[PDB]
Parts: structure tokens; sequence; C-alpha cells
């Protein structure tokens, strides 16, 4: 583009001519919001020539009325302000009027000095005496996001989106608000925030494939964490009683509308809680947050974008419970075979997958067959926030056995609109079984399950030091933001999401 | 150890005998702190047989004073409570007294039921009627950390440290407190907290060697971030005006008393600030925090451990400023040669390193020679919090040129006791020079500097959209905690630090 070359040329001319070239410091008198608060209610035509103010922003508009009168719009911190540059007021010590204003283009970051007030037409304005070019824009911008080559530019160059699109800026403000709310909830319960390692010698705590890396000086290979769970439980052994962590997990898997290779998770571990206690807590925390944000527990969601259909999601507590196996058996019209991890049941589940046209997993472990069936028959029933509960042990290697139900565990997942938000259980604290389930997992891994985790002997050793009865819990913050902010694409709620190259 | 085998054997016997085996849920009447608050001031010998309470904790002591009377200490949430188990009071429906208490060992997590009050000797106590084994400890514990095989166990098995050492628990409480204080500081200034990616296609923003990894589905190699700087500055282009991030950096380098391959950094970017503004902010923030924690700006530090010498560090503002080159030239007793990146000056600086017995760097870039000299002559003068300022451009590729001093930049580092805490500058916002400095860096990388960063074209493109005059800043949280908590080893302030294997 000729535009970019010419701008570099202009800037060189400016520098060689000793005119202001990327000034180090511009001292604003106040923010534009603070300016609008102070002068926004004056009478039309008001002007205070006894007050000289410095304002700065990005130029969004340039209109000349004549050779002697120029109108700018500047924008900063969510506030627009009009600048009215009259040659009569121009401070000649900063250069000839025409020269000073010839250096300014739309998109430029500029400073102005002058007198506060309002135009006769009633527009909040600064009656300028000078202009300074602080940081030029070397590209022709559109006036809105619809003027971009394509809408993927919004993600590859988020600065453009944030520049031009208020709706985008609002998502990240809301993200901050929601996380404050969540921290505060747990802070008031006497929780302690902790940081456990993102570099792991052994990955674990989730069904996910890891990123791999290497620490050269210590000549050891490492994994990025898929979850902090195995570390956090050790803190409960250590007696910290109530801990939470909020931070990135890394999952080496495909991207789509609800997946990004890194995302923000929260986990908490609470000693002496069980999964029943955690369901109540989840309801209180999430319903509270929804209410804080929306003023109501019934909120809009647009699955197919903002001009498509609108459904209502009802966060009124208590939420529906679906029992994992029973709901699968309702869909099937007959019972799964027992034991659930028997060859008999693996075969049966394969048969049922073919019959109901469900894509089979690989490998064909009982765990992954159960997961496919739950995805078809149960997750699809979860429009309003719903708990799927009482997952089989065979797919729940870190969850404590159900106190009433054989083969099951004290686990729940929270689904909203068929997407998983939370995953929680009464924590397994018996090390003999834990070692056994880790072995079954390593066996699955060797059989080609890329989401099965290796044995962690250090974790087993920690359990041998006595983990109190404990309840644990994780939440995908980003998917939560998708619901609160009404977005159907993860890329909307992460500043710099991953993209195909 | 026979002990571990026998405990597994006991637990099997318990299960086969139908006795309580890892109960799922134990409902406490109140916390131990709450128990101490309620019954701590009763008269000696008080007992309320009309109130039955459930308490739980980890057993820290077992004294059988006779065949009929056992004294336990349990500990939980920073509170010890004595249990007095009299055969006279035992609920026989839970088993024979001797049988019930034979299942309990030091280190066990246990529940007790009984009557609140105080012993005749005046010890806060529960007069128990039952005991439940909730989670046994299968290993013989010491009573304090000095009873561990070696003191590195504290780090390889942090649960033991946290179990046994109050001072350890205090560090991580203080860590949480300090980060709350810091977030609050910036929150009240109208900052927005953000998350930028830890998986990067191009690493940048610091002198550090990166971890390397690979995203299989997108068939692309990735770096873990060494700093969020290049992303964060794009948010200022986008107009967010004030942003901070608190989160892990990853640096693939050797470990020692002040280095860990991952650590917690905070960066913030404030539009319209310069490095002068940032020095004032740093003083206010850190002096405030010190005062909050210590009740004074003068605090103790033990560089050689708790039985060694003690220095006093004085955080009284304003802090000393040392000009980088001038202080080096004072130490040398002559001037560096100009330009600073000339072959003449490289040679000179090599000569001076040999003369003053300073370990040479590899490769021998001007930047790294300057660093070694600053390490010898300037960093060593920084006992009390001190700013080193006005670093050469050649070692400061993202810092804006000094407005007065040729070849220098508007940068500072904050040092306390010769260790770096902060690094900050008036941000370079001129894309022509930025591209040039990135080229010099890539050239250094190709010459074998593993801490030099490649060119980031996407960042250059962002600068071409106009970065406002901006001030940026980073802080090593963990090193700060070392000073606040008086620890001379990074491993003290990170829950699960890296270890040689
Ligand atoms: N690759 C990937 N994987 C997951 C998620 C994401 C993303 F970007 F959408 F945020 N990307 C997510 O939100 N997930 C829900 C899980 C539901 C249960 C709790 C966990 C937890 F604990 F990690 F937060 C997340 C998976
Ligand atoms: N490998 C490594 N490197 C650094 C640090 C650490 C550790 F473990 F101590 F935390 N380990 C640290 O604290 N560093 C100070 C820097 C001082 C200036 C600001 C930066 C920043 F940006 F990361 F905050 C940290 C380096
Ligand atoms: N680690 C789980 C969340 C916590 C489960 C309960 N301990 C996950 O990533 O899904
Ligand atoms: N990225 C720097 C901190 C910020 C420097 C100022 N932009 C570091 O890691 O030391």
């Amino acid at each position: 583009s000729h535009y970019t070359d010419n701008r570099y040329k202009m800037m060189e001319c400016i520098k060689d001519a000793g005119r202001p070239f990327y000034p180090h410091k511009f001292k604003i008198s106040m923010s534009l919001p603070a300016y609008a608060l102070k002068y926004g209610n004056v009478e039309n035509g008001y002007i205070d020539k006894d007050t000289t103010l410095s304002l700065s922003g990005r130029v969004t508009s340039i209109r000349s009325s004549s050779s002697k009168l120029i109108f700018y719009d500047i924008f900063c911190e969510e506030q627009k302000v009009q600048i009215i540059a009259n040659i009569m007021e121009h401070d000649i010590s900063t250069g000839e009027f025409s020269v000073s204003h010839s250096e300014i283009r739309r998109g430029d970051v500029v400073g102005f000095t002058g007198f506060p007030g309002k135009s006769k037409r009633g527009e909040l304005s600064l009656f300028s005496k000078s202009v300074v070019l602080l940081s030029p824009c070397y590209h022709m911008l559109p006036t809105a996001i619809s003027g971009l080559k394509d809408q993927e530019v919004r993600y590859r160059q988020r600065y453009l989106d944030l520049m031009l699109n208020e709706e985008s800026r609002k998502v990240f403000k809301l993200r901050s608000r929601a996380i404050k709310y969540i921290r505060n909830y747990f802070d008031r319960l006497g929780f302690l925030e902790v940081e456990t390692p993102m570099l792991n010698m052994i990955y674990g705590g989730a069904a996910a494939r890891p990123f791999i890396t290497y620490h050269n000086e210590l000549e050891t290979q490492l994994y990025m964490r898929i979850a902090p769970e195995l570390y956090l439980k050790q803190l409960i052994v250590g007696g910290l009683d109530k801990v939470y962590e909020i931070g990135k997990n890394f999952r080496n898997e495909g991207i789509d509308l609800t997946h990004n290779p890194e995302f923000t998770a929260m986990e908490f571990y609470m000693a002496y809680a069980d999964y029943y206690d955690l369901m109540d807590l989840t309801e209180e925390l999430i319903s509270g947050l929804v209410l804080e944000i929306h003023g109501s527990l019934k909120i809009p969601y647009h699955p197919d974008g903002p001009e498509g259909k609108c459904i209502e999601i009802d966060f009124t507590t208590p939420w529906k419970r679906f029992s994992f196996v029973e709901e699968i058996e309702s869909g099937l019209g007959e019972k799964l075979k027992r034991p659930l991890d028997s060859q008999e049941n693996i075969d049966f589940m394969v048969e049922m997958c073919e019959k109901h046209e469900i894509e089979l997993p690989h490998p064909r472990t009982a765990a992954k067959l159960l997961d496919k069936l739950a995805g078809h028959f149960v997750e699809t029933k979860c429009t309003n926030p719903s708990f799927i509960i009482d997952h089989p042990q065979t797919m729940s290697p870190l969850a404590k056995w159900h106190r009433e139900k054989p083969e099951m565990t004290e686990r729940f997942e929270l689904f909203v609109l068929g997407k998983e938000l939370c995953n929680a259980y009464t924590e397994l604290n018996e090390p003999l079984q834990q070692r056994k389930f880790f072995e079954q997992q390593a066996d699955a891994k060797a059989s080609g399950d890329v989401e099965a985790c290796p044995i962690d002997e250090t974790f087993c050793l920690a359990l041998e030091h006595g983990l109190p009865p404990t309840g644990g819990w994780g939440l995908g913050i980003d998917r939560l933001i998708m619901f609160l902010a009404d977005k159907n694409n993860i890329k909307e709620v992460i500043l710099f999401p991953a993209m195909r190259n």
C-alpha cells in the first residue's frame, strides 16, 4: 500500500525538520471520561477561555468546514470528545496552522491543548490552540469491524477489534468482573489462593493429551499441566484445608467453538466436603454470579448468532440431576451389562453404538464407550444448567466410590446447553485403589488412548500420608464467560485465541 | 519399612471386619478455631455433658496415661485441641475401647465425638465418646521438620513441610496477602486485568532462553512465553489504556537461589506514563506493601540463613538512583568508548572484565558485556531498594531512546540486595527503530546468544497501528516474597519448586 510508505516518508521529514517526533511524555489534564463528567452538562455554546486543558485520544473523524476551521473526533477510555481547531486560536509557536494539521490523519494518536466547553450545536468539545502527533497510524482503518477484509482479522489483530468494537471491549471487562466475583466468593469462605506448577514431570488430573517440552539445564523432559489437581490435593494433605487456583491449563488437542489449546480454569479443594456439598456450592456461586451480572436468573443465549433465534437459560436452583447410567439406559430402552468394564458390556456398548449410529471411539475402552453414550443420550438433554452425576469408576480414576451405588463414583459434571462447565467429585483418598486405577489408566494409554494419564507415584505417596475426606472441583472460566456474555465462539472471550496458520 | 506394610494390613483387617473404612463424609460441629473461640475462656475443669460435638483434625500426639485414659492432640486450620478419651465415656456400639483406639496412630486424620470443656489443668479439651479413622497415615512421621531424612524432603514432599512447619504455611498465606494488596492497588487506579497467551509462535520480551513444545493438530512448534510484554502492548494499541497481567513466565535456564524455570510475574502497561511516573508508582506500591506487612519500612533479611548475619533493608522513599553508564565509569576510573556497540568498546569492555576479574559472557556482545560490568560495579551498591536507570539502547531493544542522553533509553531496574525485582521503561512506540533493534537481536541469536529473541513481525505491524506513549513494568512476585518473608531460597516461596533428579 502506497499509504504506509508515504506515512513513513512523512515521519522522516518531520524528524529531519526538527518537528515533534514521537514525544516521550504528554501530560493530560484529565481523562476523556472525566472531561465528559465535568463539562458534559454545560449550556450550548459554553466556553471557558480561562481554563487551558490537555486531552489525548485516537482520531476517529476529521471534517474541515473551511481553510480556517477543522473538526476532529477523538476517542479514549470509552469516551468520544469533539475538537474544534480554529486558526484564530492556533499557537503559532507550534508551527503554521496548516502545517500542524496536515500531519494529522484518521487513526492517529494525538494530543490537543485548549479551552473546554460545548459547540452551539450542543456537542461536547475542546476549542483547541494546538495539536501534537503522538503516535501516527500507518494504515488506513475502517470506521467499524464490518469494513475489515474478513472477520478473522478481529482475532489475528485483536487491537483492531478493540479499537473499533465496543462489544468486544465489553466482553473482557465482564470477564474481569466475573473473576473478581468468583475470587471474592471463596475469599469470604476463608480459602487460600495458591499456584501449583504448570511444568510437570508427570501430567495428570484430566482426560487430555499434553504438550511436551524439555528443561535443558536439568536434562529432563516436562509436560505442561492438563490440570493442577494432583498438586492441589497434596496441599490438603498438608493441612491448608481450603485452597483454590485460577490459571491456565494446556491441552494439546484440536480447536473449535469450545476448545482452545490453553484456557483459564479454576480448581478448588475443600476438606470435609463431599460432592453433595459441592453441588450446593456450585448452584450458589453460579446463580449468584448470573444474578450479579444479569439482575435475573433467566438469561438470553443466541446459539446461531445475534440476529438468529434466542433461547432462555434458566439458572433457578436447584438444578436438574441426571444419573449417568440410568439416563443412558432410558435412551437405550435396556440395561447395560455388569460389570460395566466387563468384556460383555464393552461388546454390548459397541453393539448399541452401531445401532444408534454413534461414532465409535478408539481405543474401545469401557470408559470411552460410556462417554460416547452419555454424549448422545444425556448431554443433549442439558439445556438449562444440569448435573450429570454418579459416573462409573472405570471412567473416573480419581473419584471416590459411591457410598450407595456399586461401580459408580461420587462425581458430577455441570452442563449448560450440552457443554461441560464443571467437573467435581468426592476425592478418592484410598491409595490402594488409587494405585490400581492409575495402572488401568496407564494400560489404556499403552493401548493408544492419548487422553489417558501415566502412573504418578509421587501422588500415591502423598495419599499414603493421609488425605482428609475432601471435595474437589473445577470450572472452565472461559465457557462460563461465553454464557454470561452470550457468545457462541470461544474466540470471542479470549484476547488472543489460537488460529490455523 | 515394615510400618507401611503393617498399616495396609491393618486397613484390610478393618475392612474385612466391617469396621469404618475411609468414611466418605464426616460432619463437624465446628472448626477447631471456632471451638477455641467458643470454649477457650471457660473455667478450668468445665464440662458440658448436655452438648455433643464432632471435631476433626490430624493427630499430632498420643499419650496413653493408663489402660483407661488416652490423651490425643489434634490439629486443623492452625488450631490445636486436646482430646481426652476415657473408657468410662466410650460408646461401646462403635467397638471395644481398646480396639477403637488401637486403630489410631500419630499422623492419622481422625474424627471425635464428645463433650466440650477444659481439663482440671486448664487445657482446652474434648471429652470424647467415640473416635473415627478417616484417613490413616502409612508412614512414621517426625514431630518437626528437623526429624526428616534431609531438609530437601521439605520441597520434594511439600505436604510434609506444610503438615509440620507453621513457618512454611505462613509464607504462602503472606504470598496470598501480598498479591491481594497488589491487585487492589491497581484495581483502584482503574486497571483491567487481562490474560495473554502462554503458548507463543514467537517468544519475546526478555533476555531468556525459551521452553519449546509442539501443537500436534496444527502441526506447529510453539514456545512457552518468557514474558507477556509483546501481547500486552497490543492491548494498549487497542485502547484498553491500563492493563495488568499476573501469571507464570517460563525460562529454560539453570536453577539456583533466585531462579526457577517457572515463576510468577506481574506486568502492567499504563498509557501516557513514562519511566519517571513508573518510579514513583513503584515506590508507592512497594513501600505501601512493606508497611502493610511489617508495620514499618525497615525490615530484616538474613542472606545466609536464620543463624547467620542480619541486614536491615530500608524501604523509605525516595529510593537511590544510579545511572547505568556513569556508575560503571566511576568504578572503572575511565570512560567506555563510543559508540557503546562499537568493536572498540566491545574490546575495551572485555579488557576491563579481565582486569577486574569478571567472568566473561558468551557470546561477547556489547549488551552482555555491559550487563557483566553493571553486575560488578552497580548491582553490588544496591542494598536498600535502588533504581538502576538509563540503560544503553544496545541492551534495551524494546525501550524508548532517552530524551536527553544519546545511546541510552528510558529504563529502570529495581534492585534489592543486589537482586533484580522490577524492570520497566518508557515503551518504544516508533516501528522503524523497533524493527531495527529486533534485527540486531536476531543477529545476536544467530551468533549463539540463546537469550536473544527473534523478530516478531506481528508486533511490528501492531506498532504500525499507533501505540500511544506508554509506560510498562514487570515485577518478580516471588523474589519480592523472599524479601517480605525473609527467605534466601526461592524454594521457600514456591509450593512445588524444581529440583535436580
Ligand atoms: N481445549 C479446551 N478444553 C476445555 C476447555 C477449553 C476452552 F477453551 F473452552 F476453555 N478448551 C474448557 O472450558 N473445558 C471444560 C472443562 C469442564 C470441566 C472443568 C475443566 C477445568 F477444571 F479444567 F476447568 C474444564 C475443557
Ligand atoms: N528463572 C527465573 N528468572 C527470574 C526470576 C525467577 C524466580 F524464580 F525467582 F522467580 N526465576 C525472577 O524473579 N526474575 C526477576 C525479574 C526482575 C524484573 C521483572 C521480571 C518479570 F518481568 F518477569 F516480572 C522478573 C527473573
Ligand atoms: N481436574 C478436573 C477438575 C477437578 C475434578 C475434581 N477433583 C478437570 O480438569 O476436569
Ligand atoms: N518483559 C520485562 C518486564 C517489562 C519491561 C517493560 N515493558 C521482563 O520480563 O523483565
